[PDB]
């Protein structure tokens, strides 16, 4: 074992927006002057370092901006050890739009919209567009439109995007599915959070 540690241990720690985490540095030494620094973001925030043994880093209700590099380095006796450890903080959507609310066979299209959500990106961010449990065969994604959460209002700050995805609908066949699903799907280091919203289809029109 190395006389730092963390914990967690993880490169990439990873934190929703209004939640909290805290991250424990340790460092073994026998000397005494022994140090423990917390920074990363110095500068920019600033750096804290004390004579310990011990010191945690706490994010309580975080923020867009708790997210970036952490470092913890430690000096023994005239040697330095060290921990580089990502915070990256997520928003997963709190809602999810789909347009049109329910499908008629013939229609061409549906779009599913996620609220709020950050990241955006495709590596990490995810829609699937589901008859059963299974992906609907035939369904062209048109790809992402992201848009900032658009024209924010009040409340706190903070700013998350909008992302719509779309699909050009292949025939749905018959027996005529009960209804589809839009599920949008975050896959973050250690997590997968995903949330699946029934799409009536409404097979006399409407």
């Amino acid at each position: 074992v190395k006389p730092l540690q963390v914990e967690p241990p993880e490169p990439v720690v990873a934190v929703a927006l209004g939640a909290s985490r805290q991250l424990t540095c340790r460092l073994a030494c026998a000397d005494r002057g022994a140090s423990v620094q917390w920074r990363g973001l110095d500068t920019s925030l600033g750096a804290v370092q004390s004579d310990t043994g011990r010191s945690v880093l706490t994010v309580r209700n975080a923020s867009l901006s708790a997210a970036g590099t952490r470092v913890c380095v430690g000096s023994c006796g005239g040697r330095t050890f060290q921990h580089t450890v990502q915070l990256l903080v997520y928003a997963f959507p709190n809602q999810l739009t789909v347009s049109p609310a329910a499908l008629v066979p013939g229609d061409p299209e549906v779009a599913c919209t996620a609220h709020k959500v950050t990241p955006v990106d495709p590596n990490a961010l995810s829609f699937s567009l589901l008859v059963g449990g299974q992906e609907l065969e035939g369904a062209q994604a048109l790809g992402p439109e992201v848009q900032e959460e658009e024209e924010e209002p009040q409340g706190d700050e903070d700013v998350l995007f909008r992302v719509t995805e779309r699909w050009r609908l292949p025939p749905l066949g018959t027996p005529v599915p009960p209804a589809l699903y839009c599920q949008a799907t975050m896959r973050l280091p250690g997590l997968e959070l995903s949330h699946r919203q029934a799409i009536p289809v409404l097979i006399e029109g409407r």
